[PDB]
Formats: structure tokens, sequence, C-alpha cells
């Protein structure tokens, strides 16, 4: 009956309209503390994030799930500061993404489970802030270490009821192997979001995951380099499918009977050091609405395509609450 | 005329007997803050390091150079705490070792130079503690990113006079390429230590570096898995050459006229998370003297082999002072 946020436990009804895959800052462990000038200053990043979350809140957002891990440079005191100033709930993450350091890559499945449980059950660092989701990643076939991470995430979820959310190379159908590993540990698909699933048009892949009870993360709707002329780095990151193409996958899965299993988000950030310099400025040019893109552009677009207000409320409010609510089977 | 330590500037004469390549903790950025229980506790690691540095000090050590970078999980407040409690000067490092995260790997030569200068000229994180050495690494042919690091280290040294110290795959003769890159940026060899040079017996390699004016880091003298039975992970890390074999390289370079260019150390640690679990316990079984191994075992061994007290004082006191003393040409 409670979800952990960076400001403490909230009731399910307090979560309201929830963006399930977002970032305050996409960075690396220790980087914001060691090199804050990369972002102008820590104060400049805070001010940018507060302004952005205030615009999201004015557009109807009440909660974001910051799926930044240890290795995305998650700074839960930064999330707490921004959450307080913007009056937007932030759920923090544990887990590991695609850039673990050696001190994490050399660990066993049991050691990793201990670390994920620490962040869920005790707190992140010395902050007492507890994660309300476990984030994991593959980019194609899982590395041996990534198989241990997915198993440890499953064990941590089985002990606590906290859900798992994933990064995929969606065009490589990674969710199939992620599902296989999770299920081998006994994890209910109802506790798992297969993310970056809007990066593919393959309905045979998306419905194979949805049919076995996975939540489908259509989480990068504004990610598009269409229109950016001669920017190879932005094209490699964002792809050349339109936001409309991505958004129509929401409608596709509704039309196949999966409205209760869809989670929608922007996968936006206010700082981004783990890619090319100045990527944040390019991304802000593409999508000046930032995290407000879902409510301001995607919801009206789907309404115009014949999706009901009730169905979209179920996707943006009911599904996130059912996902985030701790349980072994949702 | 001053060397920066974790407790502030010290005079050259205050450095005294100096171990030029050591670690309080060999970890990863953010790891000790996020998972202190890996080490038992932060307090247990502090107590172990203080006990070890007190034993070194009783054996005659006055200063260690902690060559832990950002990506070795350098915690300068941990170094300051241990330095104060043990009454042993600690020089901190900037630079990057072999485990940089994406937020560092995507940076340009100019950006990296800015970051290294920040840690030398302004301070590490928000601590005001300034690095007194730049640490860099290759493991065989430099990656493209490692070429940028070595160039940025050279630029940072050329601006400040702070020396550069390296990690090599010594058996792959990496110091030849490291020298080539440093010299292409205009860096004096007198400002550079080519480290882990005791990992090779190739005198053709070691004298090629020493002849052009490089300092030679014979920095892993107690690293040996001889005697450890059936421990593949310890054998891969420590090698199967004896500490005596490593120590006799000191005598070899003295006998070739390079006594002023030799730097000796243990490359010891009090915590080690970036390798297999329990490696610290295996290493402590091999070398119970820890950082005191140089003064307690190596110095007497070299005296027994006919090296003078005066020559060994020049290696352990004069050479480190000449190396660490900021200058463009030593
Ligand atoms: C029948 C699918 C539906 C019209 C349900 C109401 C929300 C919009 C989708
Ligand atoms: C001649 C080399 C030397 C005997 C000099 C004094 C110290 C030991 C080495
Ligand atoms: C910056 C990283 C976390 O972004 P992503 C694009 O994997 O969601
Ligand atoms: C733990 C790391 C820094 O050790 P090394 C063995 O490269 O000196
Ligand atoms: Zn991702
Ligand atoms: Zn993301
Ligand atoms: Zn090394
Ligand atoms: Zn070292």
């Amino acid at each position: 009956d409670r979800i952990n946020t960076v400001r403490g436990p909230i009731t399910i009804s307090e979560a309201g309209f929830t963006l399930t895959h977002e970032h305050i800052c996409g960075s690396s462990a220790g980087f914001l503390r060691a090199w804050p000038e990369f972002f102008g200053s820590r104060a400049a990043l805070v001010e940018k994030a507060v302004r952005g979350l205030r615009r999201a809140r004015a557009a109807g957002v009440r909660t974001i799930v910051d799926v930044s891990t240890f290795d995305i440079g998650r700074d839960v005191s930064l999330l707490a500061e921004v959450s307080r100033a913007a009056d937007v709930h932030i759920v923090a993450a544990t887990g590991l993404w695609e850039d673990p350091p050696l001190s994490m890559r050399l660990r066993s499945v049991e050691e990793l489970t201990q670390f994920f449980l620490r962040e869920i059950q005790y707190g992140i660092e010395d902050t007492g802030i507890r994660a309300g989701i476990i984030k994991v990643a593959t980019n194609g076939k899982a590395t041996p270490f990534q198989e241990l991470v997915l198993r440890a995430a499953a064990r941590a979820s089985l002990a606590t009821g906290v859900p798992v959310t994933t990064h995929t190379a969606a065009s490589q159908r990674d969710g199939e192997q992620q599902a296989a590993i999770f299920e081998s540990e006994g994890l209910s698909p109802s506790r798992v979001c297969i993310g970056h699933s809007d990066d593919t048009d393959d309905l045979s892949y998306l419905t194979a995951l949805a049919a076995r009870g996975y939540l489908i993360g259509l989480d990068g709707i504004p990610h598009s380099a269409i229109g950016l002329e001669d920017n190879a780095s932005a094209s490699a990151l964002l792809g050349n499918r339109s936001w409309q193409t991505r958004a129509l996958l929401i409608k596709a899965l509704i039309d196949q009977g999966y409205m209760k299993q869809i989670l929608v988000s922007n996968d936006w950030l206010f700082g981004f050091s783990s890619y090319v310099t100045n990527i944040m400025d390019v991304m802000d040019s593409v999508n000046p609405d930032g995290m407000a893109f879902i409510p301001l552009r995607v919801i009206p677009f789907l309404r115009e395509k014949g999706v009901s207000q009730e169905t979209l409320a179920g996707i943006t409010v009911t599904n996130p609450a059912r996902f985030l609510s701790p349980t072994l089977r949702a």
C-alpha cells in the first residue's frame, strides 16, 4: 500500500499521473560530484530540472520514476532537492545499467542481490532514501555479468515486491532472453516492464512479451533525429522513426487488448554526460516540451486517433500504480 | 618548493621516505559510498589502513603517493582521515586508470585536460584537496581514449609541473608508446614515471626508457603468487616471479647508472573491490608486512646484495622528492 519516493513513502492514490522511465541526469557514478562544471554547475542542473518538472506538473504529471542506477550516476540527494522544489514525486531506482565498473562486474549473483536489497530495504548510500524499482540492461545477447544482474534483480523483486524495469536493444528482441532469465528465477511477468520497446515496430516481438504478462515500456516517444540534418551522433542515439510512429505503438497494443500492460514515458533528462558533449542541447531542440511531451503532445495525438480519455487515464495513472505497488503478483 | 597532500602543502624535506605507488583502497567511483559493507564497514577499512600505515611509519615511511584516480574510486576524505590518524603524508592523484565510465570515455583531450587541471589547481570534488600527481594507464596498445588521456595528462603536467605516473602491461612494452605520446605533447621524461616496470625482466625495454630520462617505477615488489597453490585468480594478478626477482631489478638499474631514476613501491592496498572477492585476504597472506615490505624486507635484501645505505636513501628519499617537486624539468 506504499511506494518509496526520494521524500519517503506515498500512498498509491498520491502517485497520480506517472512517467515510468525518466532521468534527472544521465551520468556516471561520482561524475557530478567530481566535475559539476561539465553541467555548467550543480546549481544550473538543479534549476533546469526544477523548471522542467514544474512544466510537467502544470501539464498534469504528479510522479516520475527516475530509472537512473548507480552506474547512471544517480544522485538521490539531487533527486530529493528537485522533487521538493518542483512538487513532483520521484521514485528512485537500484539495479545496474550498461556501464557497471569493475567493482560491480566482478560480483556474484548473491553479492549483487545483497546490493540491490540494500538500496530497496535499507537505503541508498547514507541517505535513508529507498529505491522503488530495479533497473537492468542488455544491448543484444546478455553478457555473462548481465545474466547475473537480471537474476539478482529477480531475487531482489521476489524478496520485496518492487518491480523490475529493463533497457533493451528492442530491434535485437532482448526482452525474449530477459523474460527467459527472469522466469528461470521464478519472477512473475506482472512485476516486469520490458523497456525501450517503442524502438521496434515488430508486433510479433511486442505481443509475444505482452501475451505472457509483461508490461511493455513505450518510453522514448519524443526520441527522433528526423529533421536533424547531418548529425550522426544524434541519429545513432535517437533513430529516424518519428514520435508519431512510436506513439502509434500505444494504439496498436490497445487495439490488441493490452491496454492494462502499457507504460508510457519520454526517457528525458535535464543533464547528459554519458554521450557526446552538447547532446542535451540537441535533444532540447528536438523536444522543447521535455517530460511534458507525453501529456501535451502524445495524449492529444492518441485522442485524435480515437483512443478514449478513460483508456489514456488507465495507461498514465492506473497501470503505473499497479506496477509500482509492491507485490509478488500484480 | 611545496608538494600538495590530502592535509595541505608540505615542504620537500617533510616528504622523507616516500612510497611512490600505493593505494588506501582499490575500488570504483561511488562504490565505497554505495556499498561500504563490501569492506565490512567504512570504519573497518579506516582502522585497517591506519594500522597498516602506522606499521609503515614505524619502519621509516613518512609519505605515500596514493595513485588511485576517479575510476579507482579515490575518496580523498578517506585518505585525509587515514593520513591524520597514522601521521603519514598522503599525496592524492588525478588522471584516469583502466576503468573510466562513459561520462569520461566520451570526452575530448581538451575536456580531460580541464578535468585533470581542476583536481590539481582547484580541488577534488568539494574538498579543496589538490592532487600532487597524474595517473594514467594502458594495457597493451593504447585505446583511442587512452591516447587522449595520456595527452591530457601531458598538458596538465606542462601547465602545473605536477608529475605523471603510469600503469603498463610491462611485458607488452607499453612505456615505449606512452613515451611517444608524452613526447609528442612536449612533456619532459623527467616528469614521468613508467610504472609496473618490475613486471618485466626485459632490460632492453627498461634501459630504453631510462636512457631517454624516464623514471622507472619498480612498484610491485611483494606481488607474487609463488607458493599460493591452485589460485588462478591470484596467479593472473600477482604473477609467478618472486619478490627477489623483482627486487633485483633495482640492483640491475643501479648497476647500469640509473640510481637517480628508480622509484620503488609495494602497490599495496587496504581494500580491493575491483577484483575477485577475498583477493585482499589472499594478498595479506602473501605479504603480511603490507606497505612496510619495502623498508623491512627489500632494503635489507639489497644491502645484503652489496647496495649501499647511501644509494638506497637516494632512491627512497631524494628521487621521490625530485619527482614530486613541481617543475617542467627535474
Ligand atoms: C475499446 C478500446 C477503447 C475505445 C476503450 C476506451 C479507450 C480507448 C480505447
Ligand atoms: C657504485 C654503486 C653503489 C655502490 C653506490 C653506493 C650505493 C650502492 C651502489
Ligand atoms: C542515459 C541513458 C540512461 O539513457 P537510456 C537512453 O539508456 O534510457
Ligand atoms: C587496483 C589497481 C589500481 O591496482 P593496480 C594493480 O593497477 O596498481
Ligand atoms: Zn536505456
Ligand atoms: Zn533511460
Ligand atoms: Zn596499475
Ligand atoms: Zn596501483
